[PDB]
């Protein structure tokens, strides 16, 4: 069974999407993950957007795991370079029917009290204690401390194209980040065994966060906009 | 140990490179692996360019294999589309002090009567027996029949940016191909154990070939230009 969907833009009130927390779809058809009040992003914001139907990434009966490819474009504008922008966005895969975890360096996907499994690709802008220099792309499994990391220079408010491909045969998760206007390319790959970590059915989506209050910097912020999104998955069983 | 070099453009008789067969460096600072007379690519051509010094991909004493990243831009101009362009170019790693193999579908890296091992990434423009639809990026290990292959649409005469990266820890070889003018991105990856196929020291370079006489089509040709090239490898021990 193969599943696919694509959004060249988001129409206000998408019946195909589950917006959670601060996530909204602006009038101009862009999906805003964290709050932006009148052209200016706010600190203390956290939002998620999941595809509304669970996609089966593996089947017990056959043991077969799916291969998938997801491509999307996003933009992160950092108005205030002054103290430190934060926190970044992630494309994640988690069990179905979850809720926004902790904000700040957890991007809304990790809940310190009751942790649930998840595979995520992160585009990190704030250097937390467990973090290497930022910004960096990172591969997260059940945690926010990336198994693999690679730094990237941001195209401030520019467009970024992302290709995340997973080969079930090689168990390789490869992500590419291209900033078309700069012409810069960044790649990162790691071996991930979805069958070990996540359940048969999952929800795929994005989560982003702005600076946490307990950091005190009201300028610990930026936008986390996603312009388009496509995903395709093939379970041979 | 760490080794790295960068070619922003090639100069005539670059001491750092070793040209072989038809390969030459034009006055315009471009590396033409295969012959092109008066702006027209010729058939029956093969050329190689290797970096003058050997690099160490692993050490037997410690058993440490090197991680590396290489980036280059190429341009393939297919003037006569009618018959069928041939054959392509490859980035390849081989034992030191080798000689140009068989042109045509072997790109000049394979010699059927005295085979040497190699790890190469190809950009295949002509479909041989052992081939799937072309053009395609393919990961070749000791053979021209790829282990992994991904189809891609060429930007005829246009520029392509390639990023090849190998992580020793995961043994992942991930390659990215981006056509800037076209805004296209293609990604392919595969687990390759350099240690299991190559010697401690190697040569890195490119190789290209136009249509072989044994095909009669004198139009089985295209250019195989290399605009720039940067390389970096790191061996812990
Ligand atoms: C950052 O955002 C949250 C959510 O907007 C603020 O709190 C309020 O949050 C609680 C949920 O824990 C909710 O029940 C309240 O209705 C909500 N109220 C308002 C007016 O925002 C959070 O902080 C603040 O904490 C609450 C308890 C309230 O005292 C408010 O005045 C205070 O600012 C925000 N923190 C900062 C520092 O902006
Ligand atoms: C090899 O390349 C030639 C140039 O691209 C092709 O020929 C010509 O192209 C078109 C027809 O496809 C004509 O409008 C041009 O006037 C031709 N130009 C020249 C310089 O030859 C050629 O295609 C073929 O050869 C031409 C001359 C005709 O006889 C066609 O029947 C034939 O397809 C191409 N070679 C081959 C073997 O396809
Ligand atoms: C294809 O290419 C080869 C190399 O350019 C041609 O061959 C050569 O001709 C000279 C002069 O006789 C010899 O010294 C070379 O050593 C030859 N090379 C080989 C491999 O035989 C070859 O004839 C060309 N074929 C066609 C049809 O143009
Ligand atoms: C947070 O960012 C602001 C805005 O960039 C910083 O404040 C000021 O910024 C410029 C340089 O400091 C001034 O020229 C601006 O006029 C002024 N902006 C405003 C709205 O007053 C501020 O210093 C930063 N805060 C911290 C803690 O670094
Ligand atoms: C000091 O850290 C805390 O606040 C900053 C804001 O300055 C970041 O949000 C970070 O995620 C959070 O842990
Ligand atoms: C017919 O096959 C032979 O000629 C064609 C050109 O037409 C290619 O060069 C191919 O690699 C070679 O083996
Ligand atoms: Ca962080
Ligand atoms: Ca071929
Ligand atoms: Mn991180
Ligand atoms: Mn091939």
């Amino acid at each position: 069974k193969t599943i696919s969907f694509n959004f060249n833009q988001f129409h206000q009130n998408e019946e195909q999407l589950k917006l959670q927390r601060d996530a909204r779809i602006s009038s101009n058809s862009v999906l805003e993950l964290t709050k932006v009040v009148n052209g200016v992003p706010t600190w203390n914001s956290t939002g998620r957007a999941l595809y509304a139907k669970p996609v089966q990434v593996w089947d017990s009966t056959t043991g077969n795991v799916a291969s998938f490819e997801t491509r999307f474009s996003f933009s992160i504008r950092q108005p205030f370079p002054r103290p430190h922008p934060a926190d970044g966005l992630v494309f994640f895969i988690a069990p179905p029917n979850t809720q926004t975890g902790e904000g700040g360096g957890y991007f809304g996907i990790y809940n310190p009290l009751s942790p649930y499994p998840f595979v995520a690709v992160e585009f990190d802008t704030f250097r937390n204690t467990w973090d290497p220099q930022i910004p960096h792309i990172g591969i997260d499994v059940n945690s926010v401390i990336s198994t693999k990391t690679v730094p990237f220079t941001l195209d401030n408010g520019g467009i970024a194209n992302v290709v995340i491909k997973y080969d079930a045969s090689t168990k390789i998760l490869h992500v590419v980040l291209v900033f078309p206007s700069l012409g810069t390319i960044y790649t990162i790959a790691d071996i991930v065994d979805l069958k070990q970590v996540l359940p048969e059915s999952v929800n795929v989506g994005f989560s982003a966060a702005t600076g946490d209050p307990s950091g005190k910097q009201r300028n610990a912020t930026e936008t986390h906009d996603i312009l388009s999104w496509s995903f395709s998955a093939s379970l041979p069983g």
